[PDB]
């Protein structure tokens, strides 16, 4: 009948509980259509509705804002605001539209005519934070079956008859009482969060096949060994993340398997989506990896009532990585940010998405961050590849223009199912050298693959496979210290003391001075202190810094007064600036009342706020923020669609983020 | 599994009897694809095949050409080339791609596992080429109920007790009988076409929901009124258009009730799109509308064997307009123009696309043109809204950009489904002299909807309506000499007359030297005369021409030597330079050879044309066409993908043309 398509746009696409949520539909129709509307809900219902009749959840309409008619198709946009709500709520929201005076209706995306088969649209309702924890956290990404084999009682799967070709891709032994052995040498590499791959009882070694939500296989060891590991590394102040596989289980999962054989008379049949042809649905057409339903009412109450807190709540992980977050739904992501925020807001979630970092913000408001493969894909190009540096800056520049700054975005080199940088910069580790220090003095969570610090990389050439080419990627852990790059993980050790003793290295705004291919120099800015970066992949040259200002390299105590530098032929340094900058101790508001109104700051955060200000909705507001009587924030804008008493403030890490909040 | 993705990209998209037709995929996947193919048919036959096994046609392997991993999805190019055909064949052909040692295949665009429900793509093998005679043809689009009432006995569905407001969307009496009465007036307009609306026999007065394909509703006449009509229409060497309506039927189409009754067991159920809940594919959800499937097999033999020729062999008729164009299939208009371009190939074959420019020209070598919605979407906004007249030189521009030189732009100011365009001006029949003198001056097939040369405008506004807002645009035909505007009709007799005497108007190409908004003046090129046009629908202004040249005012013969000119105030005059232009005499062709070749002219084409040379395969040539010594093309390039002996060809019209045909 027509093309409604509203694609998840709404207007303040992270919602405070103060705004209104603009919901614009575009739609292209051949007869009429005159309203629609919206049919959303507060709990966590399921939204449906029918031309102005909500029958679970309450209505708002859609209204014609424009139209015409272009090649002999009309374009109407229709609009709506779902009124604000209180903080902590899930809303979902299904849109269709209509014409008055007709006969049915038609819903958003889908173009379905009924409610059941429509795209169901959500957002979260909060003060949209990631933990701070997190943000500072240096990450050691263990995968299990091939770190440590603390007990070798617990390998029932391990066939050592089996060659290197044949075990890589089957049971090697590595288990969580290995994790426990080896946590002191975790904690001595100086890295204060612990990712573990994930332990499903499943039939391969990966963990990725579940069988079991809520049960540890054995071939790991047992919850009271993982218990103690997480107990033992919370002693020593480090915070542990399990590697979640929500999407999808094994065909030999019994829920699977029971409704197998017993179809629709199975509790477990609309708990996958099976087709009416045996067909069902899966992951990228593997038959062993059916999707797991989590739309499914009484599933999505499974994963988030019974299997989420198993391990955030009952075992007492600090935190979840989100194998394929693309598979679930976004109204389950909503779902799910309420249940693990509830548990405690400094639980960190953050997930696995295959695709643009276009795609991958529509993440943000839901979880706490995602794995950077722009990071990994613009620096195997750049210092395995031998690239342009301005690759590396021009990832860094649109990360900040595209990602909420709450977003955390983890950055790693390797990963269990990409080649290691040591193989694809051709074992050369002053290339890999570059890369862990260029990455330690770059804004994000840097993530450590387990085994790069001591130059663990691949003992044969995956292009010379097939579908197991990720055996090379996933080699056991050497414990060796003549087979270990002492050299390397010395120079893991300082780039992380670094990076944990200097806020602005974490935590700090990025801004790039001079750039070459092969050489690069930027600075790390922050209210505390200021540090300048140079690493150079080529040959030795010069770059041009902006200011002049003398410097100390931290590594040789040495200090440097100059407005250039000659960084030198694949090395690299960061230099401290010495400046006695005057801090923050006075903030006014010059643009909303006829005289400055000074703001008054709060220690608990790092904000300076006002006071309480009345404003007329849709009152265009033009103000700045003035610095101890010097400086001015270059002028901001704002309207307040609903209410009158809204607040202002000033966050100094992100001034120019127009904040009025209420 | 992956996302194989093809969406018609076929480099050579309107293939010649000569050059091979590479075909390139572009396929993101999970696991591996190591190799795909090509199953293309010549016959009329549905091509299909599996994993490198054709099952109905050829086979065509398909190769990885690029690859990478990007976000951990991995991005392969698959390339391969289907065979050059012979002149007039039809090409069909399905696309697979699969993993070597693998199980099972994937297929383009519906991402199928089966060839049956995978896309079907299509071109015309074939030197395309439309209708000289639609090029110059001047359209006289007529409702056929709205025009004259030749006979009221053939009225047995006017209800003369109604309303206008009720009678306008019902029958009025309109009948074939009266265009051979008003033949006379048609023939002195001018225009050497005529466009009849559909006559199907239908429940509806203007015959787009036909119940019976091959037959005359008896409200407009018989068969024999119709090819009374055509023959004494050819006998005044005019032509006759059908308004043809391929797409749909009505739920009163015989067909459809039978297999609406007897189900599967109907010898239609298949001729249409029948759902497994009782739902059915439909036109924009219209349930009285049932879309017809030519996409199957007998239905397409139902529509090419028996109906196409009724009306084009049987009927006479000298071409078909084609109401949706874009219901059927790609692969069914291949089909469509194999069947049509036999029984004659100057039959003019031009649909009604609703869509933008860049999707029409994927109807090129399919169809010989279409309805330029773009001229008429952006001739409102500019000469009825007061727009810009650089939107009418920017959409002028746009269509020699973008479409093939063979490709007809049928224009228009109204339609049957837009308001009238008196009607959007205000009735200011000032505005539209300027619209129809613009439009006469313009490139493209002028088309004149039935009423606009006499006044013929709205008796009612359409936005107060609703459903049937189409009443106004098809009133009735106004004859009495007082109530017609024979000021407009004096005027479209001259705009015609001017343009089928000066082939400059039809046929030439365009430039654009000065324009402003209300202001505008352009020329038309060609090779045997010059043509310059002046427009202005404000204030008196001047327009700078580029060079300086003496003309002549076509209406009153007079001249004038000048740089400039003062354009009047809603006025407009077309201008003949008068230039002794040396035409041309001798063209050399330099760059193939060490020494300039001579190329000799045919006369019975218009272009000078090379002797026989031969040319290596992806050899990048680069040459230039010389004229009487004097001036030259600026450098081409061309690539022989396959063969020798191939021969250049210059068409003077089409210099910059690299047609480096066999
Ligand atoms: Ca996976
Ligand atoms: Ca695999
Ligand atoms: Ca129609
Ligand atoms: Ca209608």
């Amino acid at each position: 009948g027509s093309n409604v398509s509203h694609n998840f746009n709404h207007n303040p696409f992270i919602p405070s509980p103060n705004d209104d949520v603009e919901i614009t539909v575009e739609v292209e129709h051949y007869g009429p259509i005159d309203e629609g509307g919206i049919y959303f809900t507060t709990d966590g219902s399921t939204p449906a509705g029918a031309r102005g009749e909500a029958s679970s959840g309450e209505f708002s309409p859609l209204e014609v804002v424009e139209t015409k008619t272009e090649n002999n198709l009309q374009r109407s946009t229709l609009k709506g605001v779902i009124p604000k709500q209180a903080d902590s709520t899930p809303v979902k929201y299904v849109v269709d539209v209509w014409a008055a005076d007709g006969e049915g209706s038609q819903y958003a995306d889908t173009n379905s005519l009924t409610s059941a088969e429509a795209t169901e649209f959500a957002y979260y309702v909060e003060n949209y934070s990631s933990p701070d924890w997190a943000k500072d956290a240096v990450i050691y990404h263990i995968f299990v079956d091939r770190f440590f084999d603390g007990n070798p009682d617990n390998n029932f799967a391990v066939d050592p008859s089996l060659s290197l070709e044949e075990a890589l891709k089957d049971w090697m032994g590595g288990d969580l009482e290995g994790v426990l052995a080896k946590l002191d040498y975790i904690e001595e590499l100086g890295v204060d969060t612990i990712w573990l791959s994930p332990v499903f009882e499943g039939p391969y070694s990966h963990g990725y096949h579940p069988t079991d939500f809520m049960g540890v296989d054995p071939n790991f060891g047992t919850l009271e060994v993982l218990k103690e590991l997480i107990d033992e590394a919370h002693d020593r102040d480090m915070k542990v993340i399990y590697d979640f596989v929500p999407n999808h289980t094994s065909s030999e999962h019994p829920f699977f398997q029971d409704a197998l054989e017993n179809g629709e008379d199975s509790p477990y049949y609309d708990w996958y989506t099976f087709y009416e042809d045996g067909t069902y649905e899966t992951f990228y057409g593997i038959e062993e990896l059916p999707q797991f339903n989590n739309d499914h009412p009484e599933a999505c109450d499974y994963m988030l009532n019974e299997v989420v807190p198993f391990w955030l709540e009952e075992l007492e992980f600090d935190g979840l990585r989100l194998d394929y977050a693309k598979g679930p739904s976004y109204s389950f992501w909503v779902d799910f940010r309420d249940k693990v925020k509830s548990i405690d807001p400094d639980m960190y979630v953050f997930g696995e998405v295959w695709d643009s970092r276009e795609k991958i913000s529509s993440c943000a408001g839901k979880l706490d961050g995602s794995l950077d493969f722009g990071f990994h894909d613009t620096f195997k190009g750049t210092f395995a590849f031998d690239g342009s540096m301005q690759s590396v800056v021009n990832y860094v520049e649109e990360n900040e223009a595209e990602y909420h700054p709450e977003y955390i975005m983890t950055t790693f080199l390797d990963n269990h199912d990409l080649p290691r940088f040591l193989y694809e910069a051709g074992n050369n580790t002053d290339k890999l050298k570059l890369a862990s220090f260029t990455q330690f003095m770059l804004p994000g969570s840097p993530v450590i693959y387990y085994g790069t610090e001591v130059g663990l990389s691949q003992s044969a050439n995956h292009h010379e496979f097939n579908d197991w080419k990720d055996r090379w990627y996933r080699e056991f852990m050497i414990w060796d210290e003549e087979e270990q790059d002492r050299e390397l993980l010395t120079h893991y050790q300082d780039i992380i003391e670094l990076r944990q003793n200097h806020s602005a290295l974490r935590t700090g705004d990025f801004h790039a001075h001079s750039a070459t291919r092969d050489a690069l120099v930027f600075e790390r800015s922050n209210e505390d202190e200021r540090l300048i970066v140079a690493v150079n992949k080529g040959a030795e040259a010069v770059l041009a810094i902006d200011e002049e200002l003398e410097l100390e390299n931290l590594v040789t105590g040495e200090r440097m007064t100059g407005d250039e530098l000659t960084v030198g032929a694949n090395s690299f340094a960061v230099y401290q600036v010495v400046e006695e900058e005057k801090d923050i101790e006075h903030v006014a508001l010059r643009g909303v009342h006829a005289q400055d109104i000074a703001l008054s700051y709060d220690e608990a955060a790092g904000v300076w706020r006002s006071e309480g200000i009345h404003l007329k909705n849709k009152q265009k507001v033009t103000f700045e923020y003035v610095i101890n009587g010097a400086e001015s924030t270059r002028e901001l804008t704002f309207t307040p669609d609903r209410g009158g008493k809204f607040e202002f403030v000033f966050n100094p890490v992100e001034p120019e983020q127009v904040t009025v909040l209420h």
